């Protein structure tokens, strides 16, 4: 009873006497283990599988079983157990291996129950929700539609922000809107379990998704609703439906530009070359890209006061045709226009094409790779970065690994130790002449599980950008004089309990400022505020 | 909460009316299956994977959600499930996969718990258990000794019980009597949960499985006590020291024998060479060897009544020296005395000492082969008996396949489709001239759920060798003569549920025949008692 409740079951960390006392002696095999003990036991059982799959697999049944050996195991191996329990394992697992979900607290959504989305909300009898993952499966990167097992991908980004900042596991939510699928494979598949038709038009989406933000608002009124892995036709236009009248951001979008931005400006002082000294390529103009080059203008302006104005001439725009400038004679896309080049002629324009050319015209200090077209940060581009600074800061960003601009591997070769390095997947270190490189992954998890714990106990009225942004600067301030001198632009993954009381701590305090925080209990000092964050959170250690 | 109990859980089969009266809308995809359409998508998931052990690992996680569902699975496509959830995939999960078995209903016994047996049981509040499987780890082959790992042997064999006889899940308990291992390996793990010690002495041994014995009959008084897995030096021993006061059997033993008696009387009856004409040689001349062969005896003498010793004198007993005979000048085990040649000379038994030899002197119509030493049935010896007989009954029972004494393809080969083959494995068709032939596998599931219902039932004080005898003759009359017609030795292994009723109808009336049945409500007359046995089979259909 006790060991068949996932909550409260300690297996073989049950000493003798507790086994007597709760009736459970002969359950179990005899040795007794601690938590340490069950963690390095599982750590092995998950070694033992190849595929990554496997791995999953395995994972998914420690879950089922003891959620806080789970959770105790993901903490004290983070960074090599991310690739599995979230991307890209978790896409791989919904596409293929979806019964993987099966078990899982999950709600499900679709036109069939409309006007019924808030009793399915109270049926589910939940206490005071805290987070709410939405996807519909549609892909921020749009390549395989998961539909229905989009449940997969909102189930891999609650257990993240349940390890990163203990958000307790029974306060958060996982949802899948199924508004169809243009999945050709899960139209024909007689196993497919969702909605069997192509994806609903706008004016139907936003009816039942307008239904979900209502329902949600008034039956879980604490919970921050975070949209993941929606596509690029609906997830800025969510953003802009939704941000002012409920709790909600979009991690794809938000959380990827608070910790590139936060890297970035580390990357800014390990180089000696200032903010306003930097000129940087931004291979890609894609709303994401521009998105990402904005929130470092906007972080840079808070941290240093640069005029924003002048922050924004630091950047050149490379989209598919160019230099993004006034004088190419092509009618630009809004998103594009802002940092387009005023300062350059049409003559100039016409022979500013391929990304070489525009290297060695523009004689970039920075390369930002969020290009998705796979290596176009060559040697040759490398090498001009070299004529420009001595610290040439390279980001190449694009995921998955074939898609990136470059290998963290060839930037330091071909500086000879000199790039300064960040990556959107975890790479193994270089080594140059007995000097060791090892490029800082940027990765999402430095963010949206702060921002929960922040918006879960600070209960904003909304998520204004300002809390993204403090969010961004928290995590920026959190490396180290130690970490910067041994080249690292982030705190440590491992550390993101700290890096998320922290971050949560800030954005607290930045509701506080707004006037937009709820719960009046909260201290509203730091050093008091950042005690009692660590408190609140739950962790995966056996309390009774 | 409905879901989460694997018992009343239907999963999609919930219909979308049930899913509003319980609760669960949007707790589920919105498809609606039936049971059927659930097994065939299950059975999909299944042959997803390549390797038995993730297709082991994955029907686990079945169990675990819907046993409704995994018992209707493993029915509906029951010869192909056979291998992946017991023998032979079922000892590598145990040796190499150990955790597949850590969320099951299961009782660990060891010395360390010496005197609490009792209350351990009590502790597990099980209702009126009707069979439990125990094991030591030790292995019958004596090949890999798993110690504690031993549990999942017990797990397997009771959901045969509960797929193969109606067994409710809820009735059924598996126990490890964890006396220590010889697994070096197991001693030096680090991960090995089981007692870290050398396999304890026999006054030990019997102290403790005494004591289990004891508590069992008080506590489970309703239960069949089935000991499974149990190494040579004690599986014997036990059933001499139990089997008389408490209600108990040996499937390995007692089961094995049942089976391949049945099988055996049907080839003789396809073969026109009646059973007193039979020559047979017995390739093998274990305990285990000698138990089928006096089980072959005494069921022939059951239909036939042929004297018993005239059967005797049909055999032909060959050891590692050659044939067992008494001039042969050596002092014979005592189980090989019963068997022994009495009509063959000092000088001839000198001369008969390789198979080749012996088979030519002796010109047998038979071939046992339970010798477990590879191939020995050579295409030389399979044309020698084809002098003797028209139709060779050639059975290579040796597992596994690697240590048969020949493959059916050979047999039906060599003899140009003429031999009757039994096989301890499954094996595909082999078509020659058009004409197809199949091995007809004498699986141990044929006899054990028959004889645990039989017992549950009747609730005999014991189980005598009467009733494995009736069970032994009960399966072989279940040969139709259709089946016959086509070469089939055994009723078809799909057909589990009426031979198991059958099986258990015929082992109720013998035990009413000796006045041993303790249950008065069970009709007495053959035709209203296999109607009373089908109706009290739990079924895997949704019930309520
Ligand atoms: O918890 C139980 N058993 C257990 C036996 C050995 C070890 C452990 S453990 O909790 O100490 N380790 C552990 C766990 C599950 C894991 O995942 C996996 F392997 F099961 F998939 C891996 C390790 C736990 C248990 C749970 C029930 F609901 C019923 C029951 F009868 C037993
Ligand atoms: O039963 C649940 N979900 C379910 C979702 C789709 C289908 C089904 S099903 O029962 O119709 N099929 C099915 C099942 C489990 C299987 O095994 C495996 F894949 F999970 F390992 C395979 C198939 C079942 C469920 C159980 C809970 F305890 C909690 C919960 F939130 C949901």
């Amino acid at each position: 009873a006790i060991l068949t409740d996932r909550y409260i079951n300690r297996g073989t960390a049950f000493t003798m006497e507790e086994r007597q006392k709760l009736h459970i002696l002969g359950r179990l095999p005899p040795v007794v283990e601690t938590l340490e003990e069950q963690v390095a036991r599982v750590y092995g059982q998950v070694k033992k599988y190849e595929k990554p799959i496997n791995r999953y697999q395995h994972l998914v049944s420690v879950h089922s079983t003891n959620t806080t050996l789970y959770y105790a195991t993901i903490l004290a191996h983070l960074e090599e157990m991310l690739p599995i329990i979230y991307t890209p394992t978790v896409g791989e697992a919904c596409m293929e291996y979806s019964h993987l979900f099966f078990r899982e607290r999950g709600v499900y959504f679709n036109r069939l129950y409309k006007g019924q989305f808030r009793n399915i909300m109270r049926d589910a009898g939940y206490q005071k929700v805290e987070v709410v993952v939405i996807t519909d499966g549609s892909r921020i990167l749009g390549l395989g539609d998961l539909g229905s097992n989009g449940i997969g991908i909102s189930i891999g980004k609650c257990s993240l922000y349940v390890a990163g900042a203990g958000i307790d596991p029974r306060l958060i939510v996982p949802v899948i809107l199924d508004v169809g699928t243009n999945n050709e494979r899960y139209l024909q598949d007689k196993d497919y379990l969702g909605m069997r038709e192509k994806r609903l038009g706008d004016e139907e989406f936003y009816e039942l998704l307008d239904e979900f933000m209502e329902a949600a608002s008034a039956e879980w009124p604490n919970a921050v609703i975070q949209f993941e892995d929606f596509s690029n036709n609906h997830c800025f236009d969510i953003m802009e439906r939704y941000q002012k009248k409920y709790r909600c951001f979009n991690d794809d979008i938000q959380g990827t530009g608070a910790v590139i931005a936060a890297g970035f400006l580390n990357a800014i002082k390990l180089s000696g070359v200032s903010p306003l000294q930097q000129r940087i390529v931004v291979f890609g103009a894609g709303s994401a890209a521009v998105g990402v080059a904005n929130n470092i203008a906007a972080l840079a302006a808070r941290m240093y006061k640069f005029p924003v104005q002048d922050l924004v001439k630091t950047f050149y725009l490379v989209d598919t045709k160019g230099l993004v400038t006034t004088t190419r004679g092509d009618q630009l896309a809004a998103h594009k226009k802002l940092l387009a080049r005023t300062d350059v002629s049409a003559e100039d324009s016409a022979k500013l094409r391929t990304l070489e050319e525009i290297v060695r015209f523009v004689k970039p200090t920075t390369l930002l790779g969020l290009g998705g077209v796979g290596p176009a940060f060559t040697e040759e581009i490398v090498k001009m970065v070299m004529q420009n600074t001595e610290r040439p800061i390279i980001f190449p960003l694009s995921n998955p690994t074939s898609k990136a601009e470059v290998t963290p591997e060839n930037a330091y070769k071909w500086t000879n130790g000199a790039a300064i390095v960040a990556s959107g997947s975890p790479f193994p270190p270089t080594t140059i002449g007995g000097k060791t490189f090892k490029p800082s992954q940027g990765n999402n998890l430095y963010v949206f599980p702060g921002v929960g714990l922040g918006c879960a106990l600070a209960q904003p009225t909304h998520i204004p950008e300002e809390l993204l942004l403090t969010a961004s600067e928290s995590l920026n301030l959190l490396t180290t004089e130690g970490d910067l001198r041994e080249g690292r632009l982030y705190p440590p993954l491992e550390d993101i309990h700290n890096i998320s009381a922290n971050v949560a701590t800030d954005v607290i305090l930045e509701a506080q400022r707004m006037k937009i925080d709820n719960n009046k209990k909260l201290p509203r000092t730091r050093d008091e505020l950042l005690a009692f964050v660590k408190k609140a959170m739950w962790k995966p250690v056996y309390s009774g």
